[PDB]
DNA sequence: CCCCC
């Protein structure tokens, strides 16, 4: 036999049945007598199969293409041969052969994903596994093949695909690949993959676009021209070697596949690079970039309905623009808790009025500003939460060339290209740039991945940086210094060590002012201050000016 | 009741699912009916018409459920297989 | 297409906006009727409102739509009178505005010595009653189509970009 | 089960609220780094929804449903660096709150000697680099579902009921 | 229905 035929017993009973007469060998029949030990018929009515009172000779059985013909032993002219045919369901089986060759596959969300020309894919409203079906009828038998071309075929062994698949699965699991249409390409030893040797790697969000290798070169014009390129927008100069270098790092971190722990902006002035780097991403990186609203920093992340968070799924890179300059009062501050939990590995957003609320997060979030951002809450948990780049370069036209080298924001001015726009639009800086960004990677690759943040270059960081240095709480270490520390103007009450509000006040009336940093001054009081009576109160906080002192 | 764990889904009820996964477990003559998904129809909407009253799922405060078996807290005997199937 | 100034006026994210979903692709588009900003009661002009209409995409969606992404192939005129006002003036906004002028005026016989006699005209004529007509029905439609073309040959140059004129705004003057 | 503050900063009611209707037969869903009250501008932690989320049914329906009435079988944990301050104190919100401290430390070595000179920390030990990508894998899953079981035999009484600790609580002092 | 409020 072979494995796909019909239950053997099943084809029994259905030779039982057609002889319309109960079989002597019934019990004595098994699976090796075949084609050669007769079968007997007491013909209690006549044959069905002749219409005689009973046979000059019994019944034997053959087997050949598939059928199980019946006929008379001897001269059978008088006799017809019967033929039933041992084909179990062939939709099934050919739905059991798909479900085999693993290209379709249950995901956690309830999305079947189908591996169709080199490269996962999935849509939720309209399926595709009967687009595979048609497109894999090339590796099945020569028989198969043919009866998978009327629709109503394939959708029969479709719903068979789908009731067989109970078991869900897993995606992007491996936070150190690079996926395209093509193949996907590992970062670690920089190496490309095809075919089945991409499958295993069950990465669904792809850059959209092929990989040739013959781009993917260290030496070419295009090399040297996108090299010059980003030279003429981040210098390598040293004054620029942390600038740079934090460039770098926070460019290539769109390319890991997992949660990030910091953000990075993008602040900057007019005509300096802001516009081509974001292009220049987008080119290389392709559909895992994706552009949103600033209503995320700024209107509550939950709300309702929000699409701007239910396409982050899995974006591996996400910019947004157009800041809503904060100096001015009329546009809602970016929010603190907004911006806290941008870090955390499942960030919570709901598609328009679905129930899909959990979505993975890889994104590298960038936002372009010309201005210093102000936070209405600035925090510890922040201070861990933030970077910035500035650029410090322009393309000018040369009707304005006399005014930029009378401005003190532009270290370096140059001449603006319009050649620039168009060819990061045809996208022929699209394979250098990633070809420089995996070189980038492979430059910081240790088996972890962490950003930390940059507190120097907020101008709003100078208090809460500056206390830290300036004031240490209280503590036992200082109790048997109050002899001195009385002189300075402090209380102590409980063994600790106070400060009243006044000589409090006209202390920090030396380091920072009380116009400017008033609001400061007056929620550190009213947030850290304590109580000795309704008379006094003070605040256990000790200038390090009097600590270091005799 | 699909490999041991009480599946439920909204968009996509797996009474076929069932179907499809019990035939082992029927007379082999019934066992072949099962392969055409129009007949796997008809099976459902019987059993849908079949079974009117309703149960209480969740019903004891101290099992732990595994997507291979129920682990009893008080004893410790992880139970699989047909013993998970009491508890719902 | 046309569209009203809620675009200059709000935020376009919000909710659905198909004012700002029916842009996708269109290469002409204005805004008129303008809220006059020399009295006070309305919100003054976003100035993101012209970043946002540079970048080569904009968002929003249609109603009880899922797509985010809009393609702006248009081009944008604003045509009013009084020299606009802006809530914050950076250096992103200069570089994304431009003034064209005119300087002449058609008027009726009746109030002919009213605009004859104003500094912003440097010509007062007669107004047609018969242009409108005319107009409405397609008659000039490949004659201006043939001239646009023409003017397309005068600068098709590699890259159609167009340059700001700063000297206009009475705001950057500070 | 995954939530921010929300849960604790707005009405749980509201209109469709999927974001509480979907702990629906849960045990686990955390509310981590809260938004701090220390400024003006902060909503405090109301009275109602404490109260609220205590009974054996909760009201709320999700996105694409109706269904209203979840039964509970969650825990919550909040943590944050600070005492959180709430509006409103009575004796209902006495027996809805629990607190544990922890003072130990963790940091790298460029960080040690910032770390050995703070009242924050009751203890110097370093920062594990590898802890984090370990528990990333579940390489803590099974032995600490082990522990867990441990943990809920030391307690195995017949009868379970959380209680609470006020005596931590700055704002129950007086 | 999502929207509106």
């Amino acid at each position: 036999w072979e494995p796909g035929f019909i239950s053997f017993e099943d084809a029994i009973k259905r030779v039982s049945k057609i002889f319309i007469n109960s079989i002597i060998n019934f019990n004595d029949l098994d699976e090796n007598n075949f084609t050669t030990v007769p079968l007997v018929i007491d013909y209690v009515t006549p044959c069905a199969l002749c219409k005689k009172r009973s046979h000059k000779h019994p019944h034997q059985l053959s087997l050949e293409n598939g059928a199980i013909r019946i006929y008379k032993t001897g001269n059978p002219h008088s006799c017809k041969v019967k033929i039933v045919p041992l084909d179990g369901n062939k939709l099934f089986n050919i739905a059991q052969r798909i479900l085999d060759t693993n290209s379709v596959l249950l995901t956690e969300r309830g999305d079947h994903i189908v591996w169709i020309n080199n490269s996962w894919k999935f849509n939720s409203e309209e399926p595709l596994i009967t687009k595979l079906i048609l497109s894999i009828r090339h590796q099945l038998p020569k028989e198969y093949s043919s009866e998978l071309l009327c629709p109503r075929k394939r959708k029969t062994v479709e719903a068979n695909i789908r009731d067989m698949l109970v078991d869900s699965v897993e995606t992007d699991t491996y936070p150190d690949k690079l996926p395209f249409k093509n193949g996907v390409l590992d970062l670690v030893d920089g190496m490309f993959y095809s075919g089945d040797d991409a499958k295993k790697y069950t990465c669904t969000v792809s850059t959209g676009f092929k990989f040739d290798d013959t781009k993917f070169v260290e030496d070419s014009p295009e090399m040297e021209e996108l090299m010059n390129i980003i030279n003429d927008i981040q210098p390598l100069t040293d004054e620029n070697k942390k600038n740079r270098e934090l460039y770098e790092k926070t460019l290539s971190s769109c390319l890991c596949g997992a949660t990030k722990g910091c953000l990075t902006f993008f602040f900057g002035e007019t005509a300096t690079g802001k516009s081509t780097t974001k292009r220049l991403l987008k080119s290389a990186i392709g559909d895992l970039f994706v552009e949103t609203g600033q209503t995320i920093l700024t209107d509550v992340l939950d709300k309702g309905p929000n699409p701007f968070i239910a396409n982050m799924h899995l974006k591996r890179s996400v910019f947004c623009s157009e800041l809503p300059d904060f100096a001015c009062s009329g546009s809602k501050k970016i929010r603190s808790d907004n911006i806290k939990k941008l870090t955390e590995p499942c960030v919570i957003g709901r598609p328009c009025f679905s129930n899909k609320i959990n979505n993975r997060n890889h994104a590298t979030i960038i936002i372009d500003t010309n201005y210093k951002p102000v936070f209405d809450r600035i925090d510890n948990a922040l201070m861990r939460r933030i970077a910035v780049v500035r650029f410090r370069t322009h393309f000018s036209q040369p009707s304005g060339r006399e005014a930029a080298e009378n401005n003190d924001a532009y270290d370096k001015v140059k001449l603006l290209d319009e050649g620039l726009d168009g060819k990061i639009q045809n996208n022929r800086y699209r394979f250098a740039f990633l070809y420089l960004l995996v070189k980038w990677y492979k430059k910081y690759h240790i088996p972890i991945m962490k950003l930390y943040p940059t507190p120097e270059e907020i101008p709003d960081f100078a208090f809460y940086l500056k206390i830290g240095t300036l004031l240490v709480s209280s503590s036992v270490k200082h109790i048997p210094l109050m002899t001195d520390l009385s002189k300075k103007g402090y209380i102590l009450y409980d063994n600790v060590v106070t400060l009243p509000l006044t000589t409090f006040q006209q202390k920090i009336s030396k380091y920072f002012n009380s116009r400017l940093f008033g609001h400061d001054i007056e929620s550190f009081i009213n947030r850290h201050k304590k109580f000795a009576n309704v008379s006094d109160e003070y605040l256990q906080y000790i200038f390090i000016e009097d600590i270091s002192s005799p």
